[PDB]
C-alpha cells in the first residue's frame, strides 16, 4: 500500500525530471546565438512536446487508477505500528500539471543582466564635470525575493546612493515563496542620458529583458523561440526542479519512516 503508492509518485517525478531537464537543455541552445526563424520554430516545437509529456506524466500517474501526481489525492496516512497515532502521512496535494510548476521568484545571486550606462558613484550623468571613477555597466542580479542587488562593470557592488539614485527606492524584494510578489526595475534617464540615442534604446530593451526574466511563466507558458523567453524558461525550469526535489525528498523521507 504505503510503499507501493509512495514508489509510483517518485517514478513519475522522476519522469518530470527528464522532461524539465530537457527543456532546459533546448533554452540553452536557443540562447546561445542568432537563430533563425525555422531554427527557432523547431526548437520550441521540441518545447511544446516535453510541456506535453509534463501534461501526460500530471494527468496519467496513478495507483490502481487513482491519479497521485494532480493534487487529486490530497494527504495521504498509513499506519506503521501499534501505536494509536502512529502513522506516516504524506502530501500530494501540489499538483505537477505545466500549469502549477515553474513560474514563481528568480532564486538568489542570478544576473538577469546587464545596462551600459554613464554615472557617477553618486548616480548622476556623467559628464565633463564628473570626478572619480565613471560607472559604465551595472549588472542586476536576483534576491531571491522578487527584487534586485547591483554591482558595477568591475563587480563591485554599487554605492547605497547610486542604487537609490538610479533605481529608486523600491528595490529590495518582498516576495516569500508562500506569497511570491516581484518588483519593476525603473531606470533613470540619468543613467543613460550621456549615452548615444542606440544606447539609451539597448538601455531600455535590457530594462524590459530583465523585467520580463524576473517574471517567468509557468512551464505550462514557456516559449523559448525569444532570447527573452528562453532566459524565462531557464528560470522556470530551475525552479520546477526545485519544487520536483523538495518533493521526492519528503517522499524519501517517508519511505524511510516505512
Amino acid at each position: 500500500d504505503g510503499v507501493s503508492i509512495l514508489q509510483t509518485a517518485s517514478s513519475g517525478l522522476t519522469s518530470l525530471t527528464n522532461s524539465l531537464q530537457r527543456i532546459r537543455q533546448l533554452a540553452v541552445q536557443a540562447s546561445n546565438g542568432p537563430l533563425s526563424a525555422s531554427d527557432a520554430s523547431a526548437l520550441q516545437q521540441e518545447v511544446a512536446q516535453q510541456i506535453s509529456e509534463v501534461n501526460r506524466i500530471a494527468s496519467q500517474t496513478n495507483y490502481n487508477g487513482k491519479n497521485i501526481l494532480d493534487g487529486s489525492a490530497g494527504t495521504l496516512s498509513f499506519q506503521v505500528g501499534a501505536n494509536v497515532g502512529q502513522t506516516v502521512s504524506v502530501d500530494l496535494t501540489q499538483s505537477m500539471s505545466a500549469a502549477k510548476i515553474g513560474g514563481g521568484m528568480v532564486q538568489t545571486g542570478q544576473t538577469l543582466g546587464t545596462i551600459k550606462v554613464a554615472i557617477d558613484s553618486s548616480g548622476a550623468a556623467w559628464s565633463s564635470g564628473s570626478t572619480g571613477q565613471e560607472t559604465t555597466q551595472i549588472n542586476v542580479v536576483s534576491d531571491g525575493k522578487g527584487g534586485f542587488t547591483f554591482t558595477d562593470q568591475n563587480n563591485q557592488a554599487l554605492s547605497s546612493t547610486a542604487v537609490t539614485a538610479v533605481f529608486g527606492s523600491s528595490t529590495a524584494g518582498t516576495g516569500t515563496a508562500a506569497s511570491p510578489s516581484f518588483q519593476t526595475l525603473a531606470l533613470s534617464t540619468s543613467a543613460t542620458s550621456a549615452l548615444s540615442a542606440t544606447d539609451q534604446a539597448n538601455a531600455t530593451a535590457m530594462v524590459a529583458q530583465i523585467n520580463a526574466v524576473n517574471k517567468p511563466q509557468t512551464v505550462s507558458n514557456l516559449d523559448i523561440s525569444t532570447q527573452t523567453g528562453a532566459y524565462q524558461a531557464m528560470v522556470s525550469i530551475d525552479n520546477a526542479l526545485a519544487t520536483v526535489n523538495n518533493l521526492q525528498a519528503t517522499l524519501g523521507a517517508a519511505q524511510n519512516r516505512f
